[PDB]
């Protein structure tokens, strides 16, 4: 009867729906939801979005809350805990610590150890004859080390692939059972509940021990309170930069003549940055926001309870507000990308995001000849995570 969500483009070609719904009159087209059967509202248009995602009676923490209209097959939160996000740490009167730990004096921090490492990494695959994989010996190392050293503290090994997994399980449409997911934030609460301390408390400037020792106004913070802050911390910053970073390199690696440009002009490479983060699609899924009031969009009723969506991919390929939108074109010159989102929910850790893409981009510009050791047909994908990632990256030079 009705289109049904999500669209199963795991990979990067997008769905062709998203383009269907872009071209609809509507800037807002109905979506039933797979996992709930909640009806929907989704958006796919620059126009609209831009109204949509700046409207304060659109609320981000409605569509969070358990009962909302929603497009995932579970509470993406343990059992028992809040899991409101980043709102907790509002409450607590955290908003110069999240400034100093995400904020323009934290890129001054971390950058750079960021950029000598994605050198060092890519200066080791030089040295392989053949074939290798990008997404393991290239995008987990760095990832980690950011997550560690920016966010968490230092993880063991193990640790690190505990939290990998259990975003990985959870944050998905299909694939696993819902009892799996269910107990991936579980099993994510319980090991910060148990080492959010420690964590804290070991040498660096992350986050996280940030969170610890601030002195919250008439308060201490819970160790019930950090635990659901690092769970978020690895939600928000893992998975995102883990799929980001790998889809950024397919991109790179199918645009030779665009890299060697980079290559010739340094000066250019913070601009391909902006572009990789309108043309790369990572979620496959849409940033939402439920009415809390009535409202009209171009012709169209939201009613109170009703939940709108807007795909970022959907409108970082819209023609009508990038010209040759599905064109990887450095240079362009257009209206700001919707990658880390907009208006008040603008993604905070955006500029370490940012930060390590460039230092990615400049280690793929200072060694050309990288190449995909195979067709990007015959490239193998994750299903059913919310954020895009292919399963390895064969890669020669
Ligand atoms: C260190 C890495 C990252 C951290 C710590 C981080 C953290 C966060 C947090 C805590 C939020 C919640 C904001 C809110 O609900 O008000 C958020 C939102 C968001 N982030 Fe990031 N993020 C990171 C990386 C990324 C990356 C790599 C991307 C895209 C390539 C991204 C795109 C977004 C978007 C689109 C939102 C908007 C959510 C919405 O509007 O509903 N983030 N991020
Ligand atoms: O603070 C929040 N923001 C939004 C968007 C988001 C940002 N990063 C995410 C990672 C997974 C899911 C959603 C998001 C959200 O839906 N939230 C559920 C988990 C974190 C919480
Ligand atoms: O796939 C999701 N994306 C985020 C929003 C988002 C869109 N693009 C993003 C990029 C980074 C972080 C969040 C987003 C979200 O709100 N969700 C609710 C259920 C699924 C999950």
């Amino acid at each position: 009867a009705t289109l049904t969500y999500p669209f199963h483009d795991w990979s990067q070609e997008l769905s062709p729906r998203y383009a269907q719904l872009r071209a609809s009159d509507a800037p807002v087209c109905p979506v039933v939801s797979e996992g709930t059967g909640d009806h929907l509202w989704l958006a796919t248009r620059y126009a609209a979005a831009v109204e949509l995602l700046e409207d304060p009676r659109l609320s981000s923490e409605a569509a969070i809350a358990s009962g909302a209209p929603r497009q995932e097959p579970v509470e993406l939160r343990a059992p028992g805990t809040r899991a409101d996000g980043v709102a907790m740490l509002r409450e607590a009167g955290l908003r110069s610590v999240l400034a100093d730990g995400l904020g323009p004096r934290a890129v001054r921090r971390h950058q750079g150890w960021i950029n000598d490492l994605a050198e060092t990494l890519m200066s080791a695959l030089a040295s392989r004859e053949g074939t290798f994989d990008l997404a393991a010996d290239f995008v987990e190392p760095l990832s980690s080390a950011l997550v560690s050293r920016t966010l968490l503290g230092e993880l063991s090994a193990d640790e690190r692939d505990l939290l990998a997994h259990c975003a990985d399980t959870g944050l998905r449409f299909c694939g696993v059972t819902h009892e799996e997911q269910v107990h991936a934030f579980t099993q994510m609460h319980e090991f910060f509940l148990e080492h959010a301390r420690r964590l804290a408390g070991t040498p660096g400037e992350h986050l996280l021990k940030l969170i610890a020792e601030a002195p919250v106004d008439h308060g201490p913070l819970s160790d019930e309170a950090l635990a659901e802050a690092g769970s978020l911390l690895v939600v928000a910053g893992f998975p995102t930069s883990s799929g980001f970073l790998c889809g950024a390199l397919l991109t790179l690696l199918r645009h030779p003549d665009a890299v060697q440009e980079l290559h010739a002009h340094p000066e250019r490479v913070p601009s391909a940055v902006e572009e990789l983060l309108r043309y790369t699609p990572l979620s496959t899924g849409s940033v939402k926001r439920m009415a809390t009031e009535d409202l009209e969009i171009d012709g169209v009723r939201i009613k109170v309870g009703e939940v709108v969506m807007v795909s970022l991919e959907a409108v970082n390929h819209d023609p009508d507000a990038f010209e040759d939108p599905d064109v990887f074109r450095p240079g362009r010159e257009g209206p700001m990308h919707f990658g880390f989102g907009r208006g008040r929910h603008f993604c905070p850790g955006n500029r370490l995001a940012r930060c390590v893409i460039e230092a990615t981009v400049r280690a793929v510009a200072r060694r050309p000849g990288l190449r995909l050791a195979v067709a990007p047909e015959e490239i193998s994908w994750h299903e059913g995570l919310f954020f895009r990632r292919p399963r390895a990256i064969p890669a020669t030079w």
